């Protein structure tokens, strides 16, 4: 209590909740990250950790983000990646590419030669990043930018209320840390 986290400073209270997608029972987490960003990188194993931990108490999902129309094409292959089912095996991989190999993947076609690498075919991951349906939760994932009055990367945004990251925390364990505290608060029915 006397370390909790302080409203306003280690997390801000948003002034136009959003409606919340998830069931009665569950808390909804939601991280704005980008795949260039050095901290979302680092913060993965953080978080995918903390989820899995959760397990049924919440819903969490990522929403891309591209501060400029250079980096659109990183949120097309994240709603390519879902389109195809392959997620979970090959991100790794995409964030290694960015952030080790120095390859940026700014273009499906250097996304979809790399993703062959990975056993992707290079057909089915253009079709869905050219999709109609990745179009829509491309321009839907920047919609939700504004909503939420998203401004940098990881943003972690708790029951569509309280925001929180290294912005405010000026480091990933702290954002962790606050995050952890909002969901056990609205658990609690305290927030
Ligand atoms: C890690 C790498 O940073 C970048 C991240 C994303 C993009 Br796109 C370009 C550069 C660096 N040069 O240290």
């Amino acid at each position: 209590s006397p370390s909790a986290p302080v409203a306003g400073k280690d997390f801000e209270v948003m002034k136009s909740p959003q409606p919340v997608s998830a069931p009665a029972g569950k808390v909804e987490v939601i991280e704005f990250f980008w795949y260039g960003c050095p901290h979302c990188y680092e913060f993965e194993p953080t978080i995918e950790a903390w989820v899995k931990k959760q397990g049924d108490k919440i819903a969490f999902k990522r929403v891309p983000v591209a501060f400029r129309d250079d980096f659109v094409p990183h949120s097309k292959l994240f709603y390519a990646l879902a389109a195809l089912g392959v997620s979970e095996k090959v991100t790794p991989a995409v964030f290694n590419a960015i952030h080790k190999e120095k390859n940026y993947l700014l273009t499906p076609q250097a996304q979809a030669d790399f993703l062959a690498t990975q056993g992707v075919d290079k057909k089915k991951f253009l079709d869905a990043y050219n999709s109609f349906s990745v179009q829509g939760q491309v321009k839907q994932s920047a919609e939700l930018l504004k909503n939420y009055n998203i401004d940098g990367v990881p943003t972690i945004v708790v029951q569509g209320k309280y925001k929180t990251g290294p912005a405010y925390t000026n480091s990933l364990e702290g954002t962790a840390q606050v995050l952890d505290f909002l969901v056990k608060q609205v658990q609690d029915k305290k927030l």
